[PDB]
């Protein structure tokens, strides 16, 4: 294989507490939240289609005109409270925040740039407020940190001349004096999770993806690294050049889940998914009609759909101008919540299965063995098919929210035919088996 001296670090899982736990949590929710809420995609009386978070792109506005945005940040209905006693209500085990999105606006009142919290009317340091209310109520906070950063010019796209490289250098100077502001500031984070690092810029320092990840977990024990960082020393991103993965869990899959039939491979790493509720909006956009808008049961689907795979949910919000959210995220949240505090059992603190996928939903595994039926298609054959992996018998199952016996019958060898329940309910739900060896 190829030498490396930025590749891999982890072998497979880690399996101390810290990871235990980021894993365990498996439902979180992502906060998205910069100047671009204040214009919501409209620059000069025209909505954009494009991702909100980058409409300084889509509407080609200069750097010191689109931070003069920060002359109107003055969220006067924020309350960090609220926002925790929301997620919570989700049954959310962790929140990611934009610490700074591309724009290079900081949420938290940096030493290294003028362009923060600071110097906005609002003054306060949302970053310290969220970090607080969130952890309060037992909820862990994951850092979104954006390298590439569009309010700096030593900032590079690429590296074709000595130029370059100098800018580039201080450039990587002043983020990791944000990075070391950030672990050092907030040691409460379980994680950073690195955005903006596909550029050729990146790639060609590798050396400084790994020593950015090896100067975070030494400032934060325990600390969780995502993959989007790193790049190996060929510039390799996610997976080093020897087919390793980098950094301590897989980030991706915003666009497409694994397949839960030709996908198995990701069950032999951590992993974690992002998902927006409308196609392709992080950052608040004040018209959702411009794209498909995923309802609640689609949204359960796809947290469900990770699990199963052994991998964690992300579900994304975009916070209004005035630190409030659009009525179909509350209605998101609430959904989910309602959800999850009935069928979440199958959720926390669950992993892949083992078993072959069938159409009525998922399986999840349980941490002692407990498999977790997630019914999504209810057959009108009124049975559900399982198929066992060879020596596994399925010794009972039960309606997970009565606690109702469900009938099995078994339907040949290492398969089964578990029962709806007598009453439909009319809702995706869980029947929980007890196998045997
Ligand atoms: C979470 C998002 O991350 C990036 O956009 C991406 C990056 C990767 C994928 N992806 O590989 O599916 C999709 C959107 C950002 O540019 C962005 O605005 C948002 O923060």
């Amino acid at each position: 294989e190829i030498p490396l001296k930025y590749g891999a670090t982890n072998e497979g899982k880690r399996q101390d507490p810290a990871m235990q736990k980021f894993r365990d949590n498996r439902l979180g929710a992502f906060i998205h939240w910069g100047l671009y809420a204040i214009p919501g995609g409209e620059w000069n009386g025209k909505v954009y289609g494009g991702a909100a978070e980058w409409l300084k792109s889509w509407a080609k506005v200069p750097a010191d005109e689109w931070l003069k945005l920060m002359d109107q940040w003055n969220p006067t209905k924020f309350d960090a409270k609220k926002w925790a006693k929301m997620a919570k209500e989700m049954g959310t085990k962790y929140v990611k925040i934009t610490t700074k999105h591309h724009e290079g606006f900081c949420l938290w009142p940096s030493k290294y740039t003028k362009y923060t919290v600071a110097n906005t009317p609002y003054k306060r340091d949302i970053l310290g407020e969220l970090v607080k209310a969130y952890n309060d109520e037992g909820i862990d906070v994951h850092f979104y940190f954006s390298v590439m950063d569009w309010s700096n010019p030593d900032y590079r796209y690429d590296i074709k001349s000595k130029e370059d490289s100098i800018a580039f250098s201080r450039f990587l100077e002043f983020t990791d004096n944000q990075l070391k502001e950030l672990a050092t500031r907030y040691p409460t984070v379980k994680d950073f999770w690195f955005d903006g690092t596909w550029d050729a810029s990146v790639k060609k320092n590798g050396w400084w993806t790994a020593h950015a990840e090896q100067m975070l977990k030494e400032l934060v024990p325990g600390v969780a690294i995502n993959s989007r960082l790193r790049a190996d020393d060929k510039g390799k991103r996610h997976f080093d050049s020897n087919g390793r993965l980098m950094g301590d869990y897989e980030s991706g899959y915003e666009r497409r889940l694994p397949d839960p039939v030709k996908d198995l491979k990701v069950t032999q790493w951590d992993w974690e998914a992002c998902m927006t509720i409308p196609e392709n909006q992080w950052g608040y956009h004040k018209d959702w009609s411009l794209s498909y808008v995923k309802t609640p049961i689609e949204v359960i689907d796809r947290i469900v759909h990770a699990v199963s795979m052994g991998g964690n949910m992300v579900v994304n919000f975009g916070p209004q101008a005035d630190g409030d959210f659009r009525p179909e995220e509350k209605a998101m949240a609430t959904a989910i919540g309602k959800w999850m505090n009935r069928y979440g059992k199958a959720v926390y603190a669950c992993d892949y299965a083992g078993f072959e996928k069938q159409d009525w939903g998922y399986y999840t595994r349980g941490k002692n063995d407990e498999v977790y039926m997630v019914v999504f298609n209810q057959p009108y054959s009124e049975r559900l098919i399982v198929k066992t992996p060879k020596g596994i018998t399925v010794e009972k199952a039960t309606l997970l929210t009565t606690g109702e016996d469900i009938t099995v019958v078994e339907t040949t060898r290492n398969e089964y035919n578990v029962s709806v329940p007598k009453k439909n309910p009319g809702e995706p739900y869980v029947i929980q088996l007890k196998v045997r060896a």
